[PDB]
């Protein structure tokens, strides 16, 4: 079936990617899907559904699944809106009681969704805007209610170690670094679907629902994953900002809870079962949503590049052709997954420190649109936490923010960001502890980087026309010797943050407030979706502190 079939309503809204190039976006998500399944995909899928028979999940409160939504969430088109739902409102309350039992009673009526675009900057080079479907609010905390502990426990159990979403950043490249020195002579390659949620068949959709349907459910739980499989998930009709309808969807919605679980759990299925059709020898499996990385044995260049025909050929037989066909690789830092890049360092004691990177142009592009117009969820801050350990983070996006937030007096105002499609509040105040945990005391004292990265971030400032290297290095002088003035945690973001700019480096100790952080949550809710609302609690602060 079509994936999309539009009526021509415009998606109404309500360099940065607008309304307009939106219908280009459409020509490319609109197309009929083929899918041909085989005993490796059946196999594959029993597995899966094996481990998560191991899986109870437990059914969510109507105040629990509130408390979990972001105060920007999408109001709802029946006069009430993430305030009143995070405040539990008898008007919000009681209009997700009646979602609900609808959802109980009612199994077959499609529930409508809303189609907008999302609004993204980007840096002007001399690409059309992504679009965003979901359901309305209290459909959306009724989702919670019903599949949060799901989408929570179940990814990890079905994938183990290739559930992707279970990583800090520093775990992730732990894992990867292991797996590559755990192949005898390695071989890694990253795939790419086209179109990823527009591949996603009814089909994958209902084997997904049958995935779920292997926990230990509520009978409550269970209808709800059963009328929301066949009402929202499988399809239903478009309807635009302004309230007119636009189509029909017979394809994965980007706004529902279920989005990184299923894209996860499908991606991964897909791809689980292609290695046994390419016959790809050990392979060790990382996948986020639509992304996924291999990384196994080699078995000859020319082996490997047809191996990797065969996987693709499987893949599309699947219903998940790729976007960029892809390319065998034999160092660990030459695979590009989500945007990013493995690369060495050197901590204070020279020991080697493996860490992400990416291509700084679109984050400082960002950032540059953010520090003019004030936007709600930053990526600056998002890009800070992911990209601690990098040498443009800490100098350019690191230096020009702790310098404006200490001009605004603003450095103890919790703030929203994104990362990867997940919303968080931070206290920019918190920053120290949170990098500590996410990525170790290294990321504080990392030098001796790569001249490729040096280079790369280098050529990209005068690129941007941003000041060079040695500006920022001077600039951070004056926020490290003004944040130290301070005291308390602006004082340890100054000693830590900052510590790159000084002559003669300091020795950097454990912050102990580090360890008092929860950052459960970020953990079992990493997704690239979901409406999941993250914020920073610490179990038991000590007085001296
Ligand atoms: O060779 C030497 O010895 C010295 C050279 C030198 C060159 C330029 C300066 N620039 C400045 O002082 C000013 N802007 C900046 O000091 C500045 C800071 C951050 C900037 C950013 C981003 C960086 C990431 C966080 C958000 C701000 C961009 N641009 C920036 C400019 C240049 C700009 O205007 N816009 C963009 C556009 C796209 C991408 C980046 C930028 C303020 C007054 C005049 C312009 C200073 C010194
Ligand atoms: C298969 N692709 C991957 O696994 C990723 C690769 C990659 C590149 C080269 C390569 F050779 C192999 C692999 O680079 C990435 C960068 C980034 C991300 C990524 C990181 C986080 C994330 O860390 N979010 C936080 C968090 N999460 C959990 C716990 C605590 N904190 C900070 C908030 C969340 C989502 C994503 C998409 C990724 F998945 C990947």
């Amino acid at each position: 079936s079509m994936s999309y079939t539009w009526t021509g309503a415009l998606i109404t809204p309500c360099y940065a990617t607008t309304s307009r190039s939106a219908s280009l976006r459409q020509k490319k998500v609109t197309f009929d899907r083929l899918q041909v399944l085989d005993d490796h995909y059946r196999d594959v899928l029993k597995e899966m559904k094996a481990k998560a028979s191991t899986v109870k999940a437990k059914l969510l409160s109507v105040e629990e699944a509130c408390k979990l939504t972001p105060p920007h969430s999408a109001r709802s088109k029946f006069g009430y809106g993430a305030k009143d739902v995070r405040n539990l409102s008898s008007k919000a309350v009681n209009h997700i009681r009646s979602v609900w039992k609808d959802l109980l009673e009612d199994t077959e009526t499609p529930i409508d969704t809303t189609i907008m675009a999302k609004n993204e900057v980007f840096c002007v080079q001399p690409k059309p805007a992504r679009l965003i479907v979901f359901p309305d609010l209290g459909v959306r905390v009724c989702e919670k209610m019903a599949l949060y502990d799901v989408v929570s426990t179940l990814p990890q159990a079905v994938m183990g170690s290739s559930y992707g979403f279970q990583y800090s950043p520093g775990q992730r490249v732990e894992f990867l670094v292991n797996a590559w020195k755990a192949k005898k002579c390695p071989m890694g390659f990253a795939y790419d679907t086209r179109c990823f949620d527009s591949t996603v068949t009814e089909n994958d959709i209902r084997v997904e629902e049958s995935i779920y349907q292997c926990c230990d459910l509520a009978p409550e739980a269970r209808q709800a994953i059963r009328s929301l499989t066949e009402r929202l998930y499988i399809g239903g009709p478009l309807t635009n900002s302004k309230g007119q309808n636009c189509g029909y969807r017979r394809c994965r919605a980007s706004g529902v809870l279920t989005t990184s679980c299923g894209n996860t759990l499908t991606c991964y299925l897909k791809a689980a079962a292609a290695c046994r059709a390419a016959k790809l020898q050990d392979c060790t499996m990382l996948v986020c949503g639509d992304d996924l990385v291999v990384i196994c044995e080699s078995a000859g260049t020319q082996e490997d590049e047809a191996s990797l025909r065969a996987f693709t050929e499987a893949m599309t037989r699947y219903s998940a052709p790729p976007g960029d066909p892809p390319k065998p690789e034999y160092d660990l830092e030459l695979i590009t997954s989500c945007s990013s890049n493995v690369s060495v360092a050197h901590d204070a004691s020279g020991k080697r420190v493996y860490y992400l990177t990416r291509d700084p142009t679109t984050p400082l592009a960002r950032a540059a649109w953010e520090t003019a117009r004030h936007t709600p969820v930053n990526s600056w801050l998002g890009n800070i936490i992911m990209y601690a350990p990098t040498l443009w983070a800490r100098m350019i996006l690191m230096t020009h923010f702790f310098s404006i937030l200490l001009a605004q007096e603003q450095l103890e105002k919790a703030l929203d960001c994104q990362i990867y499609g997940a919303c968080y509040s931070i206290e920019p105040l918190d920053l120290p502890q949170i990098i500590q945990r996410l990525h170790g005391l290294s990321a504080f004292s990392l030098h001796s980087y790569s001249p490729g990265e040096i280079n790369r971030v280098a050529s990209c400032l005068r690129k941007l026309g941003v000041p060079p290297l040695r500006v920022w290095r001077h600039r951070a002088r004056s926020v490290r010797a003004r944040l130290l003035s301070q005291g308390g945690r602006a004082a340890t973001c100054g000693k830590y943050l900052f510590n790159w700019a000084v002559r003669t480096k300091l020795k950097l100790t454990p912050i102990p407030a580090a360890s008092q952080l929860d950052l459960s949550s970020w953990f079992v809710a990493g997704y690239s979706g979901g409406d999941i609302y993250h914020s920073l609690s610490r179990a038991r602060p000590r007085w001296f502190m």
